[PDB]
């Protein structure tokens, strides 16, 4: 089997990315966040406390002929933003782009925070990281991937992500038109749980390569890049009146620069992140100061290849016995 989905940004800054996702019988729809970082598959429903819906579209076990209270199981997560949610389980027939599981676990939102319940067009998450992350007590769940993995054609999927456009996750195959050139592949430590890699060093615009092992994450569910300060002083160091704001919570610049690319490496090859990916503009409406989508890790304990990076690359998700991860350009 094989499964493909568009996925199309939230707002005009790419903040974050939706995916169409068929739950229950008959369907329900729900556009859900699909998150390398986390595994964890929960929506808002019928079940979330009623204040802090505003405008998303529920999950209603009840209206599904399929749904099945998983009994006495429960959730709670946290994620490295700050935000959380939790609740309960069922079980419910999930298709993403034609790929249908039986049986996958549906976290219920009785509670979400306040960022979920301002983000109006995000339904939920769709956790694609390994399973050991997965939060569900007494009994732990399986992602999605996981649950499709043995019906897939090949068991892989790809995020396609664009910029300020739509783009795609394909599960089962990996399609040779959707890239440049070759994809190259590197080795990935589930030992975090993560898909987790060294990266093999990285330029500042038409500057020299400086070859230095980064580890860090694939995460499609954080939307900026947060490498090493080290790294980050010497991008930000090219741009002019560009510092860091504890104020603001991070790099910023005046609005009127040209940004350099950045250029990450992926064994011997280099993925090249366009200056223009890296703006994401006014700090606040009307502010001439804008907001830098490389930043510093230092307070984070993890290096992140967030949306900024993982856009600028085809990238291949490889789930057989021994995870790999591969970046071609496109
Ligand atoms: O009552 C149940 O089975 C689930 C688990 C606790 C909350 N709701």
């Amino acid at each position: 089997s094989t499964g493909s989905a568009t996925t199309t940004p939230i707002d005009s800054l790419d903040d974050a990315y939706i995916t169409p996702v068929q739950i229950g019988t008959p369907a329900q729809t729900l556009n859900l966040d699909f998150d390398t970082g986390s595994s964890d598959l929960w929506v808002f429903s019928s079940e979330t406390t009623a204040s802090e819906v505003d405008g998303q579209t529920i999950y209603t076990p009840s209206k599904s002929t399929t749904a099945k209270l998983l009994s006495g199981a429960t959730w709670s997560i946290s994620y490295g933003d700050g935000s959380s949610s939790s609740g309960d389980v069922y079980t419910d027939t999930v298709s993403v782009g034609g790929l249908t599981v039986t049986g996958q676990a549906v976290e219920s939102a009785k509670k979400v925070s306040s960022s979920f319940t301002e983000d109006s067009t995000i339904d939920g998450l769709l956790g694609l990281a390994f399973s050991t992350l997965n939060t569900v007590s007494p009994t732990q769940q399986k992602t999605f991937f996981d649950n499709a993995k043995a019906s897939l054609d090949s068991p892989v999927f790809t995020a396609d992500l664009g910029y300020h456009a739509p783009g795609t996750y394909n599960f089962g195959f990996i399609d040779t038109t959707a890239y440049t050139g070759s994809i190259t592949y590197t080795a990935v430590s589930t030992k975090q749980g993560f898909w987790e890699w060294t990266s093999t060093g990285y330029a500042v615009g038409s500057g020299t390569f400086k070859s230095t092992s980064i580890d860090g994450i694939a995460d499609t569910g954080t939307t900026l890049l947060y490498l090493p300060a080290t790294v980050v002083s010497a991008y930000w160091a090219q741009v002019s009146g560009a510092k860091s704001s504890s104020s603001v919570g991070g790099y910023v610049f005046p609005c009127s620069a040209t940004l350099p690319s950045f250029t990450f490496g992926v064994g011997s090859a280099r993925i090249v992140i366009p200056g223009d990916y890296i703006d994401f503009g006014p700090i606040s409406t009307g502010s001439s100061s804008c907001f830098g989508g490389i930043q510093s890790s230092a307070g984070i304990g993890i290096n992140i290849f967030g949306d900024v990076a993982l856009k600028a690359a085809f990238v291949v998700f490889n789930g057989a016995t021994t995870p790999t991860l591969g970046f071609a350009s496109k």
